[PDB]
Order: structure tokens, then sequence, then C-alpha cells
């Protein structure tokens, strides 16, 4: 073989330096090159839950620039459970061919690239947050309101939202099969990687939480019982992928309640750090390889955790790596904006940091943390070359 | 109707810059005068726009430059500068370049494409493997086939020498570069540029270095600037009327600012002859020039430089001696937004900038940030700032 290029790493590879945040991590049959994965990022762009070439151009611009892995946004395991009109799904089979033309192009610049099931539960039909930050989508903007389901008949927010139809024991049936379809779909696409989402007030938190679930029956009522359809879905997901592909969850580690008083007397039973550190030897015990650790999501008064600080959750992620130790790897999120910070947390025992904002700010985000580090990692060769 | 505006990404919404001012040409308002100068990806394969492409392109217009000029795209094959470049010489390269023009167009910004040759300087490896060096035939090379306006290589011992260049040609040549400018119009391309720099084909009949013909192509400055003058009136032919037509030229070889290359070469391209074509190309219904510089030896190297807004003074001599007749970009590390808009407040109408776009596809942002002002970015970029 004459004239043979000379071999490259991925882009994401820390070529100097020695930083834990730019040294590969291995989960089953994937290596990501660094610890830096571009977090789950909603783009209220799709009709009917296809992938278009928005949702390309904004993944591959980001590929391009090395995360060691990238997780699309949530993607609906049902078509009710879109969070707005405007989500992926990967509820039909028409979804997969789309989505593959992504991780096609991330798998030509020898990325890994991952994707993130998911289920609105109460907050579907919602709409894009630039148009609010809880308001419905009513059928003529192709929402569902009549048809959002969850747990308990309970609103998000009284006054706001639809009230939710009350899954039945066959309705969960159903909806675990979709998900295991909904992961099978995401093989069939090609992707490195699955995430679950369980956080941010969605169907599973739904579930987690006494403040959203009231049920009396097998899947309510009990600490066993409320992480009973998380711990089935896991199962279920875990039997259709194969053994090779990592599986992420991401949750909320907590409702914030406990941390307040008045918001303690107001809501006396919710999501706690000390559940989910419980939850999280479960999970492990089901081949979930990692845990994203976000929080909030479960009311007006919990909002999803989307803050202006630096590092605004790394210390739930720290207590949860704490107690599980090696048995489970964890990633925190959430204002991890510069690469010192993003340091701080991994060499304080946190496996992997996800960024998500701050890569829509700035793509080139790996090079930004590469340059403040004083370390040098790899991008594709068209952009280091544009450099000289 | 129920349930029912933003302006496009790169629109100035707070300020008042010259540099984020709209500019209209023709039946085509850009939303500010910052673009994306042409820059070559060497990522094709047979002259096929892919992913990369589409990538690279649709994730800088997401990011609002005013204008986004897709780099050097070859009007014949044997005219690609590497066997990666883009090409327009065959009907199957219009429906990728479609999708990229497509999604543009999806966010409401403006898309043109530079139409190149490379002539005697074709055939050449990307620049990561080598500055200059043929690729041969078993990397997809051609080195038996470039064509220039005499027998005489880029670098002797580096490039192949050139197939001379007869009038037949010559004729078939300028049919090539009109039939790449009614693909590119297919293609749904709002703007078209002709490259006339870097020491590339039309450079090379520009210069007395590279074109020594005594035939009506060679000889005297209107023979030499003959065969351009006569691809902008092709071009401007079949391409729609309301169509923006660019013309990046190289300003000078340099040779006429140095006494010993002065003797060396002492006939050579200069601002002069700039001037004078500039405006002969308005004549021709050309918009706008772009001015770069070099190209066209090894002493006169492509003016890819690391100093701040090195070649603008070419663009402000050649501005001031055109006047209104034609509108003048200026190129070459505009790379602040402060020099940016300098630049155009000092006459120039708009500036591009390329690896400035690469390095920060949020180049636009940045700018007016340094410049105190607000400039759109798509809504779901500007909403990740919440
Ligand atoms: C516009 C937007 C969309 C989001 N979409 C998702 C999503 O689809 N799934 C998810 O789990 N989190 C989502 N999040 C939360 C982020 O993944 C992330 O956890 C949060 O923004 C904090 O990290 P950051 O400071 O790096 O942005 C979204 C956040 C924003 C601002
Ligand atoms: C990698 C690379 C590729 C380029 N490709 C082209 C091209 O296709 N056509 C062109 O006219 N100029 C091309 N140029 C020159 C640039 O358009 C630009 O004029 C030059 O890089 C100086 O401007 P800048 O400082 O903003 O990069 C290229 C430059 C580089 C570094
Ligand atoms: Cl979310
Ligand atoms: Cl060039």
């Amino acid at each position: 073989s004459y004239y043979t290029p000379a071999q490259v790493p991925p882009a994401g590879t820390q070529v100097e330096g020695s930083t834990k945040l730019f040294s590969p991590l291995t989960i089953r049959g994937v290596t990501f090159p660094n610890r830096l994965f571009l977090a789950p990022l909603c783009q209220y762009s799709a009709k009917d839950g296809y992938a278009n070439d928005w949702h390309l151009t904004h993944i591959g611009g980001i590929v391009q620039r090395g995360p060691g892995l990238a997780i699309m946004e949530a993607t609906a395991v049902q078509k009710v459970g879109r969070i707005t009109p405007q989500d992926l799904g990967l509820y039909d089979d028409g979804h997969i061919e789309p989505l593959k033309r992504i991780t096609e192009f991330a798998h030509s610049q020898s990325q890994k690239i991952g994707i993130q099931l998911a289920h609105a539960g109460r907050k579907a039909s919602a709409v894009a947050p630039w148009l609010s930050g809880n308001a419905m989508a009513v059928k003529e903007v192709g929402g569902w309101p009549d048809d959002i389901v969850a747990p308990s008949a309970i609103p998000q927010e009284e006054g706001i939202n639809a009230v939710p139809k009350v899954l039945t024991g066959e309705d969960i049936g159903v909806l675990k099969k979709d998900w295991a379809e909904a992961a099978k779909r995401a093989v069939r696409a090609n992707f490195d990687a699955i995430e679950i989402h369980a956080a941010h007030g969605y169907l599973l938190h739904q579930f987690l939480s006494p403040v959203s679930n009231r049920r009396t029956d097998k899947y309510g009522g009990s600490f066993e019982n409320r992480v009973r359809i998380l711990l089935e879905i896991c199962e279920e997901v875990r039997a259709v992928i194969p053994t090779a592909m990592p599986l992420l969850v991401r949750i909320s580690a907590t409702d914030w309640f406990e941390f307040d008083d008045n918001l303690t007397k107001e809501f006396p039973e919710s999501w706690t750090v000390a559940q989910s550190i419980r939850l999280a030897l479960l999970l492990a015990d089901r081949g979930v390889d990692l845990v994203d650790v976000s929080s909030g999501g479960i009311h007006a008064k919990s909002a999803i955790a989307i803050r202006s600080g630096p590092g605004y959750q790394v210390h739930f992620a720290q207590e949860i790596k704490k107690a599980v130790g090696e048995k489970l790897l964890i990633s925190a999120v959430g204002g991890i904006k510069t690469g010192a910070l993003a340091e701080e947390v991994v060499q304080s025992g946190i496996d992997a940091v996800q960024a998500g904002r701050w890569f829509q700010q700035n793509p080139g985000l790996v090079r930004a943390f590469a340059n403040e580090l004083g370390v040098k990692v790899r991008m594709a060769t068209q952009i280091d070359w544009s450099f000289e």
C-alpha cells in the first residue's frame, strides 16, 4: 500500500498533556477519547419527530470538534411523550433513517454518539421555551393536551397544564414495550450509546417522586414501588440492546424540597438525594453503566436546574459517587463551563462531565477547555489546519 | 390565522455599526457586511459535496454571516486544485450543493459559491501534506493533464509542466465556466464569485510572469485581461440579472514593491493594473471585487499571513480609485470586530474572514460583542444563552 495517510487519533484526543478530563474512558465495547460529553439539549426543530438538517448541522458542527460522547436531545419513545410538538422521536420506524445520517457523519469522524430516550408524561404537549417556560401546545399547533399521560391525574401546574390521563397497568406494559422498541430503533440507527431520561420532572421522575405519584398499586406508595417502572424499563432495555452498548441514566438527584424549610413543610414526602443513592446502586445492579446527575423539575416550585453559577450541582454528583465507589460511573452536569472547573470535577473522583448550553454557545468548547488547561487536544484535520 | 416574526441571523437588532448594516446587491440583501471567505476543505471525492461540507457550512450559516461563500469549486475536472476539491463540472454536483443551499435558505441566509480553475497549480495535494506538491495519478491526481497559458510550471522540479491552452481549448474553457455558473444557479446559490486570484488559471493569464503568450490572450494589458473579461461576459449572459456577481483578484504579485524583484520580474501584475481591471469588470456587470494578493511564484505566495488586516491597504487604494462605480471587500487577518468596523468605516463596502470562521463559527457574535452591539443568532443559539 503506497501513499498511506498518516494515522491520526479521533478529534478529542489529548495529544499533549496529562489531564484526567482529556483522558479516554472505556465503557463496555466503546472507548470515548475524553470525558467531556455534550449533554442532551432539545432543539425544538423537528416535525413529526424526524431529525432534519438542523439537527445534522448542529450535532455535526459539535462532533467535528471532538466531545468524547455527543448525546442527542430528549427523543420521545411514544408520540404523546414528546415535550413539545417540535421534539425528536424514536416511536416510528421512519425515524431511523434521518438519525442514521447523523451517526454516519459522527462515525466518519471516528466520533462516538448517543441519544437520550425520553417521555415527558404530564409535562408533554408544551410549547418551545422561547414561547413560554410552561404552556400547552394546543391541538391547532400540533399539540395533544387531551392525550398526555402520568402516574396520577395531577397537572404539572394547575391552571396551566392539562390534567394528565392515569396510566393503567396495561398502559404501563405498552409503555415499557415502547421504551424497548425505541432502544431497538436507536441501535438500528447506529448510535454508540443510549441514555434513559429519568429526570427533570418527566414521566419516570413523575413515578419516582411522591409529589407526582399518588398511586396505590405496585407502581406507587413505597420506594420499591416508585422506582419499579424505572428498574423494569432498564431491565427490558438491557434485554434488547447489545451487551457491548453503554447504557446511561440521567436522574434528578432531588426535588430540592428537602433543603428548604418552608418547602419541606409544604411537600413532606419528595424525591431526595438519599433515595438517589439507593436507586443508583439498584441501577448498577441492572446493567446501567453510568448515571448523570441533574436535579429538579417536578413542580412549579422545583424547576429543572438550569442555573447561572459554576458547577452548581457538582456536589450531588460527588455525594452519589462517594456512596457508590467503583460500582457505577458518575457524571456531573450544570454550569461546567471552563476547563479548570471541568478538570477539577473529574480530579475529585467524578468519572466524566457534561456540558449543554456551553457547547451551543461555543461548538469549539473542547479546544477552549484544552487551551485553558495548557494541553493539546486534536480537532478535525481541517479545523486544526485553520490555525496555521 | 391563529398562533402566528424574527429577522435572519446576522441582523443588527441593537446598535448602529456599518459592519452589521445590510447591503443590497441587485436582487439580494445581505443582513450584514461580514462574509465567510471561500475556504477549501479538501474533503470531496470526484467533486461531490458531502456531509462534511454540509455540517461545516451549515454550522457557520446558523451563526449569521451576511454572505457565506463556499470554497473554490472547479469549472473543469482538470481545474481542481486538489483531488479533494469541490466541482461544478458535472450535473451530478448540483444536488449535493442544493442540500447546503436549502439549509441556508431554511435559516433565511444568503449563500454563494466561488467558481475556480487552478490552471498550472492543479493536481496538487492538500496543504497539510505539502504547501506545494503534485498529487500523483495513484492518489487521484492528473499531472499530465494540467493546463495553463504558457508551458511554465508553478515551481520547476515540483509541479508538472502544464499543457498550453490552444485557442479552441480557451473557447471550451469559457463555455465550461458558463456551464458551471448555470449549474450553480440550478443549485440555488444566491451569488456567484469568479476566482481570478492566487496564481490560479485566470491570474496566470493576468500576470506576465506566467503568461508569455503572443496571441490575443497575452503580450499586452488588453490581451492579458481578455480571458477574464470574456468569462465575466459569458457568465453574466447565463445567470439571472438579479444575481450578484463577485470577482476575487490578487491585487499584486508584490514584485513591484522590491527593487531586486522588479529587476528580476520587470513586468508583473500590479495594483495599478488591478484598478484598471476593476473598472473594466464593473463595466461588464461585476458587482463586487474582493481584494487578495499573491500566488504566481514561489517568490510570491498566496497572502495567508499572521498579522491584522495585512492587505486592507490594497482594498483601500482600489476603492479610492473606483469610488461608487464598484463595491470592494477586504480580506486577510480581519480577525476582530474593532478592526472590521474600522475597515468598513474607512470606506470599504464589506469584509471577509476565512480562517477565523473555521476557528470560531460564532465569529459574528464575537465581533458584535467586541463592538457592543446585538446581532441575532439562530433562535436555538440565542436561547442557549439563557
Ligand atoms: C434549551 C435546553 C434544552 C435542554 N434539553 C434537554 C434534554 O433534552 N434532555 C435533558 O436531559 N436535559 C436537557 N437540558 C438540560 C441540559 O442537558 C443541562 O443538564 C443543563 O442545561 C445544565 O448544563 P449546562 O449548564 O451545561 O447547560 C436542556 C437545557 C436547555 C437550556
Ligand atoms: C485552508 C485555506 C483554504 C483556502 N481556500 C480558498 C479558496 O478556496 N478560495 C480562495 O479564494 N481563497 C482561499 N483561501 C484564502 C482565504 O479565502 C483568505 O483570503 C485568507 O485565508 C486570508 O483571510 P483570513 O485571514 O480571514 O483567513 C484559503 C485559505 C486557507 C487557509
Ligand atoms: Cl429535559
Ligand atoms: Cl485559493
